[PDB]
């Protein structure tokens, strides 16, 4: 694993330098999917020295950044559509697995358990380069927090949420629930719990003077909380610390004064690094020979379902909260990107059923199609207002 | 290994509260690596997992930040005598090696080349201890900057000299120029990184794009190291320690904006030296195959301690006198031993059952010059 890194590193100069080249073009990493996986189509196996539970430990300090950039500009004004929107998880995952259970029942003209679970995984969605497009243009900022919030919470349902389904065994739907909940209940109080101790320390000791000391316990502190869930055995560990929203409500707020601006720098370098998972989507589309061995036709039947489930499941809870404004013109809008973190769920254990693998197969052909819509937002856009 | 790391941290935290509270104390987070290995030791392979090829990898920012922290107020004023003390490492080596000879020969009532390598490896000295305190007092500028001079320098020259003579076996000339060519490529590498960085930065205008350039200077810096290691060039350490140019030019060109962000950046990094630090003692006290030896060869060495620091400067620095300096500085020269040199006792450990007498030995070096680095701020008032 030498040179492994190096490439890693030496395409990112590229991707870095793509984005300031290309300011204005019509239209960073994800061009790469194309031509440059079939130049090395002849290391291979090294390059995916990848490994999942690794995956899963360095997405948490992108998470962080999402949970500590909030602007506290919701939290009175759509808090309540946000967690309106915790039961979209649950709408998703009911409803993909409406059109998908028929879909290879026809195909042979197996088992439900991994039905739901491929339901749950595409709930996910993270529209990044939407995001990024809005913050830009600096407009529309009651859908830039509605959005943003909706993006950060239904992928931390959605990974408490697959968990239960997969150690569905019967009856015993209701110890899968318990699990849900114990588990997402458990990610919150021990979660904050380290933000609330981070906050109430430097809240009242005279530590502020020494710049240093205040950030490396602020990291120490907050890595703390996403490492004690594995010790514990309590899993949803990226849900773990996406709950410090509350980090960045006490702590950041009490006495810092100086590593107010050194906190974002040096959390959103680790987010600035994105474009390693960015670039690990197509990594495993050519690197991993085994994990897209199928590439079956089953496209069509999750193509036509993932929009339809998400249609029909914005308008009618958007319906209930219209009953108690909203411009009746964002539902449009909303339908984004299909979630950053869904691949890390479709690469748990890559091989545990025949079709687990298909699964990661359909998932990379979304990635390659659903972001044609990045690319077509500016028009979109000016479309609608 | 999931729990491993959870129990480093919470011992690291209480290093910030040791440095909090040590304000006015005659005075270290050494205290709690000894007392944390005591309450599991009364999990244990478990928690001194700590790969040795994964100790290189985690070293690099230490140096980095070393070399990026450079008041550019030397390289005018005392920079050959600083270079003349490239020969200490050598010199250092040449006075180690005989008293650690004749150490075992005579408790005899191997050969000679497991004796270049402790030499070698005892070469290295990082005082940082000492430069925290000039810093805080904020006097002796001019002693200041020489000792960060050789104190970071050799550490590098011992790294790459102590690979030549491990594969050493007339055939002492080519190991010189394997050292020495090793030496010079890791100069032109590592700084060919650092010119492209500078030359980017100060042509296109990556002023304008703050968010971008910190990233392509980390990712161009690290990317010399990864570079050095997968073509095969040893040393990678002192690889990225060439890019000391980068805060000669890069830092000034045209950042205006990222300039505290990158000392910032890299400088967090060494802040987590404490797990150096800290590594001692996860090794020194769970490692039961390795440090059970303890061998009564400690005095052989101990004397060696001394007369290392002593044999040579005296005499290399009163040459320099030729082309004041107040004869008080001459004696402060005794300083720490560093933290990087454990890492080289440690490569794999394993050469021979009965040779890993040296990391036996040079961990309970650190806790006999430590104390004498506590009782430093003494000789501060009884020399100036």
């Amino acid at each position: 694993e030498l040179l492994v890194f190096n490439f890693l590193l030496i395409l990112t100069i590229l991707t870095i330098w793509l984005f300031k080249n290309h300011r204005f073009r019509f239209l960073g990493a994800m061009v790469y999917g194309l031509i440059m996986g079939l130049i090395l189509r002849y290391i291979l196996e090294k390059m995916t020295f990848d490994p999942e539970i690794f995956f899963n430990v360095l997405l948490p300090p992108i998470i962080f950044h999402a949970g500590y950039s909030l602007k506290k500009r919701h939290f009175f004004q759509n808090l309540g559509s946000i967690l309106t929107y915790a039961f979209l998880g649950t709408a998703i995952s009911c409803i993909v697995i409406g059109l998908i259970m028929y879909g290879f029942v026809k195909a042979m003209v197996f088992h439900f358990t991994d039905c739901l679970f491929f339901g749950s995984l595409m709930s996910a969605t993270d529209p990044v380069t939407v995001l990024a497009i809005f913050h830009e243009l600096h407009v529309d900022p009651d859908l830039y927090t509605l959005l943003f919030g909706e993006s950060v919470l239904n992928d931390a349902v959605a990974i408490v949420l697959t968990y239960s389904i997969s150690i569905y065994s019967p009856a015993a739907f209701f110890q899968s629930v318990g699990n849900f909940l114990g588990i997402f209940a458990g990610s919150f109080a021990m979660g904050s719990a380290y933000a609330v101790v981070t906050a109430l320390l430097t809240k009242f000791t005279k530590l502020c003077e020494f710049p240093m000391l205040e950030t490396g316990l602020f990291f120490l502190l907050s890595w703390s909380a996403f490492l004690s869930a594995e010790a514990a055995g309590l899993t949803g560990i990226v849900a773990v610390l996406f709950c410090g929203v509350t980090q960045a409500h006490y702590t950041y707020n009490n006495l810092s004064l100086d590593s107010k601006m050194r906190t974002k720098q040096l959390f959103e370098f680790m987010n600035f690094l994105a474009e390693n998972v960015i670039f690990c989507y197509m990594g495993l589309a050519l690197f991993t020979f085994q994990n897209h061995i199928f590439n079956a036709l089953f496209i069509l039947g999750a193509f036509l379902a993932i929009f339809v489930a998400r249609a029909c499941n914005i308008y009618p809870l958007s319906f209930l909260l219209n009953l108690g404004p909203w411009n009746f013109q964002h539902m449009m809008m909303f339908s984004g990107l299909r979630g950053a973190i869904a691949f890390a769920l479709a690469i748990r254990d890559t091989e545990s059923q025949p079709k687990q693998m298909m699964f990661s197969t359909t998932l990379l052909l979304v990635f390659f199609t659903v972001w044609v819509f990045g690319g077509g937002t500016t028009g979109e856009n000016l479309y609608f207002q």
